[PDB]
């Protein structure tokens, strides 16, 4: 029913780790970048949870933000309260970009047509995990390196894979 491309970008660890204590267990200002990259011009859709540990709308981006709380409101962001208000705020949009975390991953679980997601080679203490995916019908269209310097003191790599059904 929905016409937008729901994309998920996400970077995950070896075992799915995204998040502890409510932050990111690493930091890759590399990796920040292809997201900024990647994202720019283009919805982020963020759990409640994620936004508020950003705790900035991000510039030149429509910023939406997932709650169950009807009174919440944020200047600069606009709010929705289920999947569905996602699809109507967004139903001219080209395409938009689930941006965690992982109760927000899981919610769009069944609607998403295209992955961003980089997987980087460390296994990390963590208490938040991206959902198991059946990859069946869906094909990698893009691997690359991603940058390991003093900066950036692990390896990783940035993968997009897209769903053929
Ligand atoms: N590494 C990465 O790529 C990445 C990306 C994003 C986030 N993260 C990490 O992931 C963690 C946060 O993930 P999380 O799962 O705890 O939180 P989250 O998904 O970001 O937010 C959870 C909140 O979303 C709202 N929500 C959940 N289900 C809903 C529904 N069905 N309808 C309407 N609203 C709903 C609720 O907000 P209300 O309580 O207000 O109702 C809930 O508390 C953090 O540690 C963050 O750093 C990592
Ligand atoms: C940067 C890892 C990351 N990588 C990927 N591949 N997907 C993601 N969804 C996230 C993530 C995240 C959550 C996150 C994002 C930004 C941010 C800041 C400016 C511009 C864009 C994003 C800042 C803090 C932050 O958590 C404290």
């Amino acid at each position: 029913h929905h016409h937008m491309r729901v994309s998920f970008m996400v970077a995950m660890d070896e075992n799915r780790v995204i998040g502890k204590d409510n932050n990111l267990p690493w930091r890759l200002p590399s990796e920040l970048q292809y997201v900024k990259k990647t994202t720019m011009g283009h919805p982020l859709i963020m759990g409640r949870k994620n936004y508020e540990a950003i705790g900035r709308p991000l510039p030149g981006r429509r910023n939406i933000i997932v709650t169950r709380n009807e009174g919440y409101h944020v200047e600069g962001c606009e709010v929705a309260h289920s999947v569905e208000e996602v699809f109507e705020l967004c139903k001219n949009e080209e395409e938009i970009f689930i941006f965690g975390g992982a109760q927000i991953y899981d919610l769009f679980l069944p609607y998403v047509d295209k992955l961003y997601i980089t997987k980087i080679h460390h296994a990390f203490e963590g208490d938040t995990f991206f959902p198991e995916m059946d990859m069946t019908n869906w094909k990698e269209v893009f691997v690359e390196k991603g940058l390991t310097d003093e900066k950036n003191p692990y390896t990783y790599y940035y993968h997009v894979y897209e769903k053929q059904q």
